[PDB]
């Protein structure tokens, strides 16, 4: 069995290997990349996402989210407080202000220490989940707005035609902005490209060990767990690497830099934080290997998780027994 210790693998495809996205995902899995839950893909030196980032300041962040924490430094939840709209230019200025800018630090490890020590005492503002793309239409390779859709994959594998569309999302980040522990909707893959700016640190649990994370989370967030049997779908809970080590949960960590792709694999729990002002783009996708994960994915039916239009058909076709309860949670 390839990659039996579930280490995060890093790939350096040639320009030729960068042509066929599906084939390269399948190649990565042949080498055991999916066992980690997360892989890094460094694009060939010939490739570019677009010509420059000089003209992005007028993009609107309609609902910036202030991420307010509660709990202790290693074990906390966050809620999202809606702020007034601002442009990417206004946001970048705010990120770089004394109140929100990255502190002086020696290296990524020092910054990680500072994040886990001090995150709870600040409430950074995140521009998340903005529908859109920064890939040039003329970028033909690994263009996140031109991937095959999850609806077409399900149709190709299973023969059922379904409604729904699948488009990318932009994330504008600042120091301490945080993504809580989660797997993707319906345990899909995700792909994330860091277009510009400061890094993003990721933590990941191997898919084969996801249930160990869930058990710990139920222990650490006992009221949340009573409220919903899939409360990690709410995307609000954080657990530090120190706490995971203390409880024997297998995980790995890696820092993504501008110009790099990360791929999360089905049922790979991940979490992380941004180092400073940045812009990422991400989208879900599927492969044939996903179908079995989709069929077994947990669902939140308590009402909190509320998700896209397009998840309806996935639940309806893959999880017909669950569909009625899940939809009640939607309404
Ligand atoms: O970049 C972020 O804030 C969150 N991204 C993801 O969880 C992802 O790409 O799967
Ligand atoms: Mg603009
Ligand atoms: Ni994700
Ligand atoms: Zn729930």
């Amino acid at each position: 069995a390839q990659n039996p210790n579930c280490n995060i693998m890093i790939f350096h495809p040639t320009k030729e290997e960068f042509n066929d996205f599906d084939k390269y995902i399948a190649y990565m899995e042949s080498q055991g990349a999916h066992r980690a839950g997360l892989a890094k893909i460094i694009p060939p030196k010939e490739w570019k996402a677009r010509e420059t980032y000089d003209n992005i300041s007028e993009i609107l962040i309609a609902t910036p989210l202030q991420q307010v924490a509660s709990g202790r430094a290693g074990v906390f939840t966050q809620y999202h407080k809606k702020k007034k709209a601002m442009t990417v230019g206004e946001y970048r200025h705010l990120a770089n202000s004394k109140k929100y800018q990255t502190p002086p630090h020696q290296n990524f490890e020092d910054l990680e220490r500072k994040y886990w020590k001090n995150r709870i005492y600040n409430s950074p503002i995140y521009g998340a989940d903005i529908s859109g793309s920064l890939f040039d239409e003329n970028t033909k390779q690994w263009n996140l707005g031109h991937l095959g859709t999850i609806q077409d994959l399900l149709e190709k594998e299973c023969g059922v035609v379904i409604e729904g569309v699948n488009t990318p999302y932009l994330y504008f980040g600042m120091w301490k902005t945080t993504f809580a522990w989660h797997t993707e909707d319906m345990d899909l893959y995700s792909i994330n490209y860091l277009h510009l700016g400061e890094p993003k640190t990721w933590y990941v649990v191997p898919p084969e060990h996801g249930q160990r994370l869930e058990r710990l989370a139920r222990e650490l967030f006992p009221g949340s767990s009573r409220g919903c049997g899939a409360f990690l779908r709410h995307k609000v809970a954080l657990i530090s690497p120190t706490v995971l080590k203390e409880n024997g949960i297998p995980f790995n960590r890696i820092t993504q830099e501008a110009g790099e792709f990360m791929v999360t694999f089905p049922y790979g729990y991940h979490a992380g934080f941004n180092h400073g002002f940045n812009c990422a783009e991400a989208i879900n996708f599927a492969t044939p290997r996903w179908i079995d994960y989709g069929k077994m994915a947990s669902q939140c039916s308590c009402g909190e998780a509320r998700v896209t239009f397009s998840m309806d058909a996935f639940v309806r076709i893959l999880q017909p027994e669950r569909y009625d309860l899940w939809k009640r949670g939607q309404d």
